[PDB]
């Protein structure tokens, strides 16, 4: 074949070339003692990687069953939970305890703020990902519908300068509201100067400071008349660019260009949910980004990494701020395996297990100098994210394969530090102790709703039909996840030390409505929740000036909001809860979305796509928010909401529709050719197989059809 031998693994020859050529040199690592590491830690944790994995499977047919032996009808609280506790679903909980883990970047122990998700295998998105650190406001709010295109204030060809005066207002009285003047509004500034070390801003008839001159965080330029102000409000920096010489300048009251926002503070370099890759290839294609992204060196076309800001202090002396979002990488899970590697039986090797070990060790380049000082972390962490994992004993196995992964590469222990996702129900009733159990590795907790919901569904499908897709959100085993988690992060003493963090924001072009809704999140007492843009990040930033999240943290400590009972609600519809033409428009809205996603995923390889709904409401789906539209479905198929003609008929009708949205070019129609389609096929997969899949996990049937789709295409 085209495999390297050693011991017992045969490694994909393209992966074998890119880890010795590419991903090693400059680490100072022994080439085969690296290799060695690989087969000796596959060997040694792949027996209980496959126990985790056969607990899942005896867990959930033991709670199938038990809701198949169900007579009485309003489902007995007090007997369930009984049940779970007998067969380890649910743990004890453990005593109180703080958190250890110590060498992390005060972006996470101390700054609130965005954080940005992206998928690493494209290059364009991850390099702007990266650089998403700082933005401008002006663009963010001239580029969306944060402003209305009321009559007027249309955007066009060209500059509008109707809606380019109301940008300016609105970033006027964002200042008037985070920075505010001694007197006076930010309005009717007409200039700024820097005098004894302070920000004097002038106005039509007297000057002014700041009410609070301690937000005045130095400037660029001449202190006489700055190029640029720096101001800082919870933690976060706001630069006012001056340069009446520019076109937005010259009109400004006060020659301001743009303001410019500390933005994402974070960034999750995704390998997971948001990517497509089944073999080594596309695994060194996303492997190769990653190390491109931790040397510093990643370019496009040039476009390439931003370097450190300078700024003057009040004072006259010079600093520099980080130009750069700082990066975490998300790997992929305990579930799948990959041949990039395979056993001499022929075996896959497990995925997560080689994502340990590759993206750990390409991460140290960016703890050393890039051809520029280091990229990343300052302080000496690696940031991984690990998702979906269900319970501690799941928790504790990455803990043990990060100690394993640190002693083949050399690195101190606990180098390699964890965001854990909360996004399985048996890591949400148990949270306290899968914190536990990363208790000197974990970096954040984060609701990771849409897997959660997902999960929820699987969990009980057995249990009777689920309510609707968006009906999810306001259930109350929803409501008590997301308060669930705040209280044991703050519990775990995350304040000052960890990110407690909350979930993604999935439609792109609403950014009026983000901008209106989304600040619950902090207000909820997250210091962190995932945006899908850089653009989207800029505008989250607004409301973490409105939020003092520090204070929230501080009043909810302490407090037990959530019961066992109300996490443990399980989401059933009610009896004659929908009308035809109810039932209709969730079976098209998810068939809808269903092939959108998958057609893509399939066809092209691409792993997150922006796929109108029925409501023509453009959503990024991921892999997630696959699974709750298959798991729906199913649920309803299992327990004759629908019949097997309703979904065929629903996909077939959906499926020309997604066609003409991406009628382009490398796309193969589905229609009407169905039985031809890969992609119409795997879809269909997903739905008539949902109940059948472990969890309702959507790669086992997204990997093989997009293996079997390139099988045909080299054919
Ligand atoms: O909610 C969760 O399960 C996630 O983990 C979300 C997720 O990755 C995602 C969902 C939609 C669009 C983009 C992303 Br990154
Ligand atoms: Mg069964
Ligand atoms: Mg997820
Ligand atoms: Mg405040």
């Amino acid at each position: 074949t085209d495999r390297v031998s050693v011991g017992n693994l045969r490694i994909a020859r393209v992966l074998y070339d890119f880890v010795n050529n590419e991903a090693l040199p400059g680490t100072d690592i022994d080439p085969d003692s690296f290799w060695a590491g690989v087969d000796k830690v596959v060997a040694d944790l792949t027996p209980q990687n496959q126990a985790l994995l056969n607990a899942r499977d005896e867990l959930q047919a033991q709670i199938d069953k038990w809701h198949r032996r169900r007579v009485i009808e309003p489902i007995d609280m007090d007997a369930y939970r009984q049940f779970l506790t007998e067969i380890g679903y649910l743990l004890p909980e453990p005593d109180d305890f703080t958190i250890t883990t110590s060498g992390v970047d005060a972006e996470i122990t101390t700054t609130a703020g965005p954080q940005l998700v992206v998928p690493v295998l494209n290059a364009r998105f991850a390099l702007n990902a990266a650089n998403a650190r700082w933005g401008s406001l002006y663009d963010a709010l001239y580029g969306t519908d944060v402003i209305p295109e009321t009559d007027g204030a249309e955007k066009g060809p060209t500059y509008n300068k109707v809606r380019g005066d109301k940008v300016i207002a609105y970033a006027r009285k964002f200042l008037d509201d985070s920075v505010p003047l001694s007197s006076g509004s930010f309005g009717d500034a007409t200039g700024f100067t820097v005098q004894d070390g302070q920000l004097v801003v002038a106005l039509p008839d007297k000057s002014t400071g700041l009410a609070n001159p301690g937000q005045f965080a130095g400037y660029t330029g001449a202190a006489e008349s700055p190029t640029s102000v720096l101001l800082i409000n919870h933690g976060l920096h706001i630069e006012i660019l001056i340069d009446p010489e520019s076109q937005v300048g010259t009109t400004d009251r006060a020659g301001v260009k743009d303001v410019i926002l500390e933005s994402a503070i974070t960034t999750i370099m995704d390998f997971e949910d948001s990517v497509a890759a089944v073999d080594a290839a596309d695994k060194v294609l996303g492997y190769r980004n990653w190390l491109g992204l931790n040397k510093g060196d990643l370019a496009a076309a040039l476009r390439v990494l931003n370097r450190d800001r300078n700024y003057t202090a009040p004072g006259g002396g010079q600093f520099t701020l980080p130009g750069r979002s700082l990066m975490f990488v998300r790997n992929v899970g305990h579930l799948m395996t990959n041949d990039a590697i395979v056993d001499t039986d022929g075996s896959e090797v497990f995925e997560g297990i080689m994502d340990a070990l590759f993206t750990g060790l390409i991460a140290i380049h960016g703890l050393k100098a890039s051809d520029g000082p280091l990229i990343n972390s300052r302080t000496g962490s690696i940031y991984i994210v690990k998702p979906k994992m269900h319970g501690p004993a799941e928790v504790a196995f990455t803990c043990e394969l990060f100690s394993r992964v640190e002693d083949v590469l050399g690195l101190p222990q606990n180098t390699m530090k964890i965001g854990i996702m909360d996004e399985e129900r048996r890591t949400t009733v148990n949270l306290k102790a899968c914190i536990k159990a990363a208790a000197d590795r974990v970096v954040f907790i984060n609701t990771g709703f849409l897997d959660r919901t997902g999960d929820e569904i699987h969990t009980s499908m057995e249990a009777g039909p689920m309510v609707r897709k968006g009906t999810m959100k306001s259930q109350p085993w929803i409501l008590a996840y997301e308060d669930h988690n705040v209280d044991a992060g703050l519990a775990a003493g995350f304040s000052g030390r960890a990110q407690v963090g909350k979930g993604m924001w999935t439609m792109t072009e609403l950014m009026a409505d983000m901008v209106e809704t989304k600040i619950a999140q902090p207000r909820a007492g997250a210091s962190t929740a995932w945006v899908p843009s850089p653009t989207a990040a800029t505008l989250h930033a607004l409301h973490y000036h409105q939020v003092d999240v520090a204070a929230v943290q501080q009043g909810l400590a302490g407090k037990r909001r959530a019961t066992i009972e109300q996490l443990l609600t399980i989401p059933l519809a009610k009896e004659l809860a929908w009308a035809p033409d109810e039932i209709r428009e969730e079976v098209d809205n998810n068939c809808q979305s269903i092939l959108g996603y998958v057609v893509r995923w399939v066809d092209q390889g691409v792993g997150a796509s922006k796929v109108p709904d029925i409501h023509d409401v453009a959503l990024m789906e991921d892999r997630a928010t696959l699974r709750i539209s298959s798991q729906l479905l199913a649920n309803w198929l299992r327990h004759g909401v629908i019949t097997s003609a309703d979904v065929r008929a629903s996909l077939e009708r959906m499926a020309p529709l997604v066609d003409r949205q991406n009628a382009d070019v490398a796309y193969r129609p589905m229609a009407p050719n169905f039985d031809d389609s890969i992609a119409f096929l795997a879809a269909q997969e997903l739905i008539l197989s949902g109940a059948q899949q472990p969890n309702g996990y959507t790669e086992p049937i997204l990997h093989r059809r997009r293996r079997e789709f390139k099988a045909r295409a080299a054919e």
